[PDB]
């Protein structure tokens, strides 16, 4: 199971602080850095689930 | 290491962002941040079956 802890909810309130004062350029570079990171995360997971089975 | 399908999605993503409003670019940056944490939780789980 996986869902947001207390402190991560805190982290979400902080990112929201810093995003609201972001320029169009900064929000776009970071979002792209985030989307790429999301895919590299799927790969760590997939690779971890395989490595457990076998 | 992005697979071949992922590199491709990236390109589609560079093309969407570049057209995004400052408004959507923010909403979505948050969502992606939530997701990264959710995925980090999943990764932490699977690593915990380190119970051996």
């Amino acid at each position: 199971l996986v869902d947001l802890s207390f402190e991560q909810e805190f982290q979400m309130r902080v990112m929201e602080e810093q995003v609201s004062a972001m320029s169009l350029q900064e929000a776009r570079e970071l979002l792209l850095q985030a989307s790429r990171l999301l895919m590299m995360k799927d790969n760590v997971i997939r690779s971890l689930v395989k490595r457990a089975a076998r």
